[PDB]
């Protein structure tokens, strides 16, 4: 490509990862009015915000890999983009939690195709002299993606649907206005439309202004490898070194609590602290992302920094730092006070996934770089499984769980058996003689399912120290 040109190839390309993670994250944000709407248990929350990407790799990732270093290079971006931000319009209106999963589970086939097509669009579109900074800007989708979602939500929470009908009636999209009533449109509806609908807009503008790279403008003088360079075999000479299973396997829990967290967070905080969807995820779900990704940044650099010899790097032995983002994520559960609350998840948060980057570039540093490529591959896969599928499920059900137990220690089954989630918030009265008592165990049943879930980082520690013993045998020396 030319150079202000591959430029803006870039800018747009890191726009719609940024764009996917914004579709793919701002869920955990109208995580509570959904619930209220549809009136549903935290356990079908789990069920909504994790298993459903159990699809995104289990089809898609593989399919769309296969379809995407084969050809159709940009085509399948923008068809991509225009699949996945459908969808999301699509969950803005759904009947049934029923057609929120499969809204949910075909956002995901869409998203799967949007990084293996744009990641050889940047190599053949930059020359290996700066390829690197180059992939790197385009990662940074995720951080702004994250935070971006959140700010965004927020700001499109708590959002008069009355409000949203009379604008578009004010532009002249008056085939809204008589069509249906907007003040009994809830307002993450509006979040999903006005969040996904403009991926479209952006999908045809790439399929105009991109022009598809030849291919190959590489490196020059590369003999024929034969072997045909990493592929199934480079599993195998990972796959006999046990220190990647147990660093997989730590990361993949580390990010199993990071998931459940963020999964039922929003929830959190406006059960327990009584604060509105906007402040929620503005006054704290933002900035947290941010500390979330610093926290992973800082934890590479931290490896970066004394992995140049020194490796699995700790106070001594084992990772305790794990063992120590614990308390503080208890302590920020455990709290009256919401400013203790926000300073100590940020604490913890950075230990956190410090311990999450910091595996991850440890997991460069046990195998040949001819196989480094797909051995980051299989463990993201692994950690996005086991983490995304099961987090949330256990955050949720343990959720219901420790409700559940709650109500039968006061035998309240009788008021349940008529309790909606919404009524709790603002309906305060108009409930039953029972209904402060259930509200107080609909929180503490979270509250308590978060505590539980942090416990996770035990076996995160657990594999990580596991981990750190068999390393020495299986790290890769050039002598």
């Amino acid at each position: 490509g030319s150079k202000p040109y591959r430029s803006y190839v870039l800018l747009a390309l890191t726009l719609i990862y940024t764009l996917n993670f914004i579709d793919r994250t701002v869920i955990t944000v109208v995580a509570q009015p959904i619930i209220n709407t549809f009136s549903l248990s935290d356990a079908q929350w789990g069920l909504l915000t994790g298993p459903p990407f159990a699809l995104f790799y289990a089809l898609m990732g593989i399919p769309i890999a296969m379809w995407a270093d084969r050809g159709n290079r940009v085509f399948i971006i923008s068809l991509c983009v225009i699949i996945w931000s459908i969808m999301t319009v699509f969950c803005g209106l759904a009947a049934s939690f029923i057609w929120l999963l499969l809204f949910r589970v075909g956002v995901a086939i869409g998203e799967a195709g949007c990084t293996p097509p744009a990641n050889s669009i940047i190599t053949d579109y930059y020359p290996p002299k700066s390829r690197a900074n180059a992939i790197g800007i385009y990662s940074m989708g995720v951080t702004v993606g994250g935070v971006m979602a959140q700010l965004f939500g927020g700001a499109l929470a708590g959002l008069q649907g009355a409000d949203f009908g009379n604008f578009l009636s004010s532009i002249g999209l008056g085939w809204l206005f008589s069509g249906i009533n907007w003040e009994e449109v809830e307002g993450w509806r509006l979040v999903f439309v006005i969040v996904g609908a403009p991926g479209i807009l952006v999908a045809l503008i790439l399929w105009l202004t991109t022009r598809e790279p030849p291919r190959g403008y590489s490196d020059p003088k590369g003999k024929t490898p034969l072997e045909k360079a990493g592929f199934f075999e480079a599993f195998r000479e990972f796959g006999a070194k046990p220190t990647f299973w147990s660093l997989s396997l730590g990361a993949a829990f580390v990010a199993f609590v990071g998931y459940g967290l963020i999964s039922f967070q929003a929830p959190f905080l406006m059960r327990v602290h009584g604060v509105s969807v906007s402040e929620a995820a503005i006054r704290y779900g933002a900035p947290l992302a941010a500390v979330a990704a610093f926290g992973t940044f800082l934890g590479g650099f931290l490896s970066e920094k004394f992995t140049p010899r020194f490796p699995a790097i700790v106070a001594w032995l084992p990772g305790v730092g794990l063992l120590i983002a614990i308390p503080a994520y208890i302590a920020a559960f455990l709290t009256p006070s919401l400013t203790m609350a926000f300073w100590m998840w940020v604490i913890a948060a950075i230990a956190h996934y410090a311990y999450l980057g910091a595996q991850y570039t440890v997991s460069t540093a046990i195998v040949s770089p001819r196989s480094r490529a797909t051995t980051v591959s299989v463990l993201l896969l692994i950690v996005s499984l086991i983490g995304n599928g099961l987090g949330p499920m256990f955050t949720g059900m343990m959720s219901s769980a420790f409700m559940g137990g709650i109500i039968r220690k006061n035998g309240l089954e009788e008021a349940f058996a008529t309790f909606n989630p919404g009524l709790c918030a603002g309906r305060m009265a108009e409930i039953g003689e029972m209904g402060p008592a259930l509200c107080s165990a609909y929180a503490e049943g979270l509250r308590q399912s978060m505590v539980a879930t942090v416990v996770f980082l035990v076996i995160a520690a657990a594999f990580y120290f596991l981990a750190s013993r068999t390393f020495l045998k299986d790290r890769w020396s050039p002598a």
